[PDB]
């Protein structure tokens, strides 16, 4: 079997999808502009019907950890070299594919960004940055990006995480793991369902990993409060036979002086490590990871820094934007609190 | 101003929408069948673009209590007489309009029903039943249907409640009320945000208001547990400047021996009563009430029982079906627990 739901575009379907994305890139100024954010869900209705059928059905299935779409053509010559930093990563060559990702994302829910991550951008970049190979963020390389729920600290975290591979010549794998329900005993399961765990915000929300001012953007103050004074939360929620998962390998901890909770988390680490599997996003592959069913990461790899490094576009998706209205910065689609 | 977001179909747009609904009625056996439940969201993409644009945008606005669509043609001759009971309310005349409601609903989210209400039907009926004029359910008439959040007792309650008026010759009004935030003092507001209120399941989930067996459908046992042993919950949730509302006028109460909570609920009753406004759903009008922003009801009216009584089709909608996977009866779209 495959733990994800997979769809392969025919050449005609992919060509049509790309043509629609090119139309949007031609007509709109940017993906994150208020105009295209509103229209993308409606424009996405013009995508190939077999893809729309897959996205509507696969989303409502109970089992898959991700929805994978293969076969989007990407011309390395037209794309150009991989950017050295995310700041300067909105290149004309990558523009149509950013619009394509937002169109696909529009079929699954409401796209949003974070005020404290990559300058409040909705469409974000994942690429290796020179100097930061051994960091705990997505711009790492030599150090493996440990498994985690995206923005695990926040209750306004995405339901789905979209990942479109612009290039990945050496086939570096995205890691994935579901809830290890076949190995979790009921006592450990009970404890994971209780609010006895501290999940702090990851390093992508730090001020150093955003541009120069930016800080002091008031939304960083809420990140500091989440890091300094994290309130206890549960790792598992909902149905015991198919729980939703909320955990971060490098930023989770038990409640202070709670050894029962600690033992449960320690056991969960072991079981997730042992059941971790690989998903290689080849050039043109799009993956929408179910952020509630699965944790994800990225394998360690040797960065090139020759202009052809692994490069993904990424986007956060929620099924309901009004869930996070407390975290609304303003009228924009950028979340964060004081 | 109007507290809801309104859209009027042009004759051509309405005709096209009706034609699409007729196509679905011709091709599918029923609305609640597993086939059309999966396909309706995709088929809804073929609706008029101006309507799809309205539904995508109006859903993401912060202010409206409901999304109202006017101007769907309904032929009283083709429709036929109003049913005497919901059991026998799936008439051939009302069939195309039931498909139309599910197509509109498909643009807003995932439709579902309740195992303990109207025999697990997704598309339900609202009509006056002889003998039950002074009941606390939607089939009442002479007694006003008091304001409430739909299925307030359940955490799996709908995000939107769809209401399509098949006929309403005497213009009986649907009542609506938002959070009375202009009158709620901060102390009362604080208490409403705390888990100090008991919300029991309404009478539509009782065994007497469903068909003969049915009982003992195991899902009624969870309703009994919710009625007998309700666990404390908050009336208001989320953002203090725009809270989500969870209350039932006839089935809410404070926590036992909690007079502070009682006073807050008592005050809330007064403010909702004083700010209650009317929305008349004329023949062909569709209303998608925001179940989190507003409570709703129906004004008292004298029932006719002459074959032309007020008659609505109704449907529950959630932004995410996986939110209620604990309450999944099976593979079907019908909720309820043991
Ligand atoms: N959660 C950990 N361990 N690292 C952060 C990875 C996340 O994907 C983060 N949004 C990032 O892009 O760095
Ligand atoms: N909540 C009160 N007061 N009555 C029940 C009305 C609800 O709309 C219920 N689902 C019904 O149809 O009777
Ligand atoms: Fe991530
Ligand atoms: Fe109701």
């Amino acid at each position: 079997v495959r733990p994800w739901s997979e769809f392969r575009l025919t050449p005609a379907e992919a060509a049509a999808a790309a043509a629609l994305a090119a139309r949007c890139a031609q007509r709109y100024d940017e993906t994150d502009g208020p105009e295209f954010l509103l229209d993308a869900p409606v424009i996405a209705h013009e995508l190939p019907r077999r893809l729309r059928t897959f996205m509507a059905r696969a989303r409502l299935d109970a089992w898959p950890h991700a929805l994978v779409v293969r076969g989007n053509p990407v011309d390395d010559a037209a794309l150009g070299s991989t950017p050295v930093h995310w700041r300067t990563a909105r290149t004309p060559g990558s523009r149509p594919l950013s619009f394509l990702l937002m169109l696909y994302a529009g079929l699954l829910g409401d796209v949003f960004g974070w005020a404290t991550q990559q300058d409040g951008r909705v469409v974000t970049d994942v690429l290796p940055i020179k100097g930061g190979e051994h960091t705990l963020v997505s711009s790492s390389s030599r150090q493996e990006l440990g498994w985690h729920t995206e923005d695990a600290f926040s209750p306004y975290r995405a339901d789905y995480v979209g990942l479109l591979s612009l290039r990945n010549p050496d086939g570096v794998a995205t890691t994935l793991a579901g809830v290890p329900l076949d190995d979790l005993d009921e006592r450990t399961l009970d404890v994971l369902f209780q609010e006895r765990f501290l999940i702090r915000p990851d390093d992508s929300h730090l001020q150093v990993n955003n541009s120069t001012a930016q800080q002091g953007r008031v939304e960083f103050e809420g990140i500091a409060q989440a890091a300094d004074r994290p309130e206890p939360v549960a790792i598992l929620t909902g149905h015991r036979a198919a729980p939703h998962l909320r955990v971060d390998g490098d930023f989770s901890a038990p409640a202070e002086g709670d050894e029962e909770a600690a033992a449960a988390l320690g056991t969960l680490r072991k079981l997730i490590d042992a059941s971790l599997y690989e998903l290689v996003l080849d050039q043109g592959d799009v993956a929408f990871i179910d952020n509630r069913r699965a944790v994800h990461g990225r394998r360690a790899f040797q960065p090139r820094y020759d202009g052809r490094d692994r490069w993904l576009k990424r986007i956060n998706i929620t099924r309901d934007l009004h869930r996070s209205r407390k975290a609304w910065a303003g009228d924009s689609r950028v979340l964060g609190q004081r």
